[PDB]
């Protein structure tokens, strides 16, 4: 099942004012977008011009959303009732999603971050049972959904936290101190920190099933079989204008606790570095085949790390900058029907691809 990632637009949708989160349903065929209003938008993807619903209840602007992604079919169809979101008042909201394709309420307000929310994400692995969230405090939290209490906090860079990724047991921090990091969700101890951006990282996403990336570049260069079948893998993006693909157990960052031990505390282990077009890479996905990405170059790519060529592009999309895109997972059944990508621009848009 290959897959057809471009054409011009085939649905642009009218938005209040400028988009920062834009997001796939897991289950439906609706979709969600985050803005500065500071408002949670829904529209059906397949129709337009749709005016599914509205989400009012955040002061100053809302940043990020979750709660649709999720980790398993059993998972996907308990979690995509749930929604949860980021805003510029401090508060991570949560909402309770209705069969009738809206949001008929807000379940909690959650308050601890003393600064800006600028990422939030529902925990896919543990069933909805917690939820991380990211700031300009220089902080990550995690929450208990169903009781609202804040239950660790992480404390790592000297710089605002971007964004958090999760995948189950493990947490990928992005930040304005040009670094990443991977945290041990359990623990709290830090297995990575990955240096080398020149510039503040926006962005993370993890690799899926395409570990069948190894192709391009093997990592140790010796005895791979070993471990290479155990390799974890995420990319960054930055304002460097440049995307980064990163294996995590070889750039593990020491503390020194002997002194150095082997490449590690050396330069990062970084896979690909792909050099493209010309603003800050606001995001950044794993199609398998492909990677995508968009960026305040009014664009949205689509990147061949087959030879380390970009593909394609699709720099008219926007008319100001690109905030956010989402790709529609593929599973049996819903194969053609998962054709979309959605995109958020500061032109206050959101764009359906075809």
């Amino acid at each position: 099942l290959k897959w057809i990632p471009r054409n011009l637009p085939s649905c642009l949708i009218n938005v209040e004012s400028s988009v920062t989160s834009v997001k796939l349903h897991p289950n439906l065929p609706i979709v969600f977008v985050a803005t500065d209003h500071g408002k949670l938008y829904a529209f059906d993807l397949f129709n337009y011009t749709i005016p599914l619903a509205s989400l009012q209840s955040h002061t100053k602007a809302i940043t990020s959303m979750d709660v649709l992604f999720t980790n398993y079919t059993n998972s996907s169809k308990k979690n995509y009732l749930v929604i949860v979101t980021a805003s510029k008042d401090l508060q991570i909201h949560v909402f309770k999603w209705v069969s009738e394709e809206c949001k008929f309420q807000q379940i909690r307000s959650l308050l601890g971050h003393e600064h800006i929310v600028s990422a939030v994400k529902i925990w896919q692995k543990n069933n909805d049972v917690h939820i991380a969230s990211c700031s300009r405090d220089q902080t990550v939290k995690i929450w208990d959904f169903h009781n609202g209490w804040s239950l660790k906090t992480f404390q790592p860079h000297s710089q605002w936290v971007r964004s958090i990724d999760v995948l189950g047991d493990y947490i990928i921090s992005g930040s304005h101190d040009t670094t990443l990091r991977l945290t041990h969700w359990p623990s709290g101890n830090g297995l990575s920190v990955g240096t080398g951006h020149e510039f503040p990282i926006e962005k993370v996403k993890f690799i899926h099933f395409i570990e069948d990336s190894p192709e391009i570049r093997f990592r140790t260069p010796s005895t791979d079989r070993y471990k290479n079948w155990g390799m974890q893998y995420c990319v960054s993006a930055s304002r460097d204008r440049t995307i980064k693909i990163w294996e995590i157990p070889l750039p593990t960052l020491m503390a020194h606790r002997a002194p150095i031990p082997n490449p590690t505390d050396s330069n990062f282990r970084c896979v690909l570095t792909l050099k493209g077009h010309l603003s800050w890479v606001r995001d950044i996905s794993i199609r398998g085949q492909y990677l995508f990405s968009c960026a305040d170059d009014k664009s949205v790519r689509c990147w061949d790390l087959n030879t380390g060529q970009c593909l394609h592009v699709w720099e008219k999309l926007h008319t100001g900058f690109v905030n956010c895109l989402d790709l529609d997972v593929d599973f049996d059944s819903n194969v053609t029907p998962r054709q979309m990508m959605v995109t958020g621009g500061l032109d206050c848009k959101s764009n359906v691809f075809m």
